[PDB]
Parts: C-alpha cells; structure tokens; sequence
C-alpha cells in the first residue's frame, strides 16, 4: 500500500 500511495511523489 505504501508504494501505491507514494507514487504521488
């Protein structure tokens, strides 16, 4: 999940 969100940056 962290990666799924972190893509924003």
């Amino acid at each position: 999940l962290a990666a799924a969100l972190a893509q924003a940056l």
